[PDB]
C-alpha cells in the first residue's frame, strides 16, 4: 500500500507519493526505459490501495487497478463506493470485503461520464493539492455530485501524475494555490493509451511511430509526436499500458 498526507504537505512528499505509486505497480519488461505495465494480473493481487488523508487526518483508501492505473472504487469510514462498470464490479470482489455497505455510483470511471455528472469538464476544475484535500473531504460523505467533481480531482492528482511527470510537475506548481488544468495535461491525459500503444509498436520500427500522436504544448501549440525521441518519451511519460489493453 501506498499513502500520502495532505497536513503538512509539499512538494517534495507529493513527489514521494507519486514516486511510491509508480514504484508499486508491477512489471517485468520496460519498453524504451519505461515501465510497461503487466497484460493481466489475476485476483486480489490486481489492486492497489492508496491510503489517502485529508489535513484533518480523515482517510479514505483507494483502489487502483495495476494493469492500468484506474481508480475502481474507494472506501470512507464502513462505506464501500465502485464505478459502476464491469472492472470494478470485479474489483469489489477482493477489496473492502469489510465494508458495512457498498454504494455503487451512478456513473462509470470515465472522464465523460464523470463530467457531466460533475456538470462540467476538466479544463474547468481546479486541482492542486488543496483541491486534493477537498476531494478526499467530499468523499468522506456521500454526494454523488460533487463526488464526481472530486474523482475528476483524485485521478489526475494520483493516476495521471503517476503517468506524466510532465502532470505531477504541474500539481507539484499547485502545492498550496489549485488552478485549472493546462491545456498540454489535458492533451497528456487523452493520449495515454495512444502513446503507450505507439511506443510499443515504435519496438520493431526503429523507434518510429506507426501513427503520430498530436499533443499540445505547454504554451498551447499542437505538436505531432513521430518517434520515441521526443521528450514526451525520454523524459515525461512513466508508465506504458500495455497494447493487450488497448
Ligand atoms: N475507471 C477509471 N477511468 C479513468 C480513470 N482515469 C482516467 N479514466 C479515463 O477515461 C478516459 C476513457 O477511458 P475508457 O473509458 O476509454 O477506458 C481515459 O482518459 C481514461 O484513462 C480512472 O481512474 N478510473
Ligand atoms: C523524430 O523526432 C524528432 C523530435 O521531434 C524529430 O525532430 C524528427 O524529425 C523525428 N524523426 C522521424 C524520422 O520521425
Amino acid at each position: 500500500d501506498v499513502s500520502f498526507r495532505l497536513s503538512g504537505a509539499d512538494p517534495s512528499s507529493y513527489g514521494m507519493f507519486i514516486k511510491d505509486l509508480r514504484n508499486a505497480l508491477p512489471h517485468t519488461e520496460k519498453v524504451y526505459n519505461i515501465p510497461l505495465l503487466l497484460p493481466s494480473v489475476s485476483g486480489a493481487g490486481r489492486y492497489l490501495l492508496m491510503h489517502l488523508f485529508n489535513y484533518d487526518g480523515n482517510t479514505i483508501t483507494v483502489a487502483v487497478d495495476v494493469t492500468n492505473v484506474y481508480i475502481m472504487g474507494y472506501l470512507a469510514l464502513t462505506t464501500s463506493y465502485f464505478f459502476n462498470e464491469p472492472a470494478a464490479d470485479l474489483a469489489s470482489q477482493y477489496v473492502f470485503r469489510s465494508a458495512r455497505r457498498k454504494i455503487t455510483l451512478p456513473y462509470s470511471g470515465n472522464y465523460e461520464r464523470l463530467q457531466i455528472a460533475a456538470g462540467k469538464p476538466r479544463e474547468k476544475i481546479p486541482i492542486g493539492l488543496p483541491a486534493l484535500d477537498t476531494a478526499i473531504s467530499t468523499l468522506l460523505h456521500y454526494d454523488s455530485t460533487a463526488a464526481a467533481g472530486a474523482l475528476l480531482v483524485l485521478i489526475q492528482t494520483t493516476a495521471e501524475a503517476a503517468r506524466f511527470k510532465y502532470i505531477e510537475q504541474q500539481i507539484q506548481e499547485r502545492a498550496y494555490r489549485d488552478e485549472v488544468p493546462s491545456s498540454a495535461t489535458i492533451s497528456l491525459e487523452n493520449s495515454w493509451s495512444g502513446l503507450s500503444k505507439q511506443i510499443q509498436l515504435a519496438q520493431g520500427n526503429n523507434g518510429v511511430f506507426r501513427t503520430p500522436t498530436v499533443l499540445v504544448d505547454s504554451k498551447g501549440n499542437r505538436v505531432q509526436i513521430t518517434n520515441v525521441t521526443s521528450n514526451v518519451v525520454t523524459s515525461n511519460i512513466q508508465l506504458l499500458l500495455n497494447t493487450k489493453n488497448i
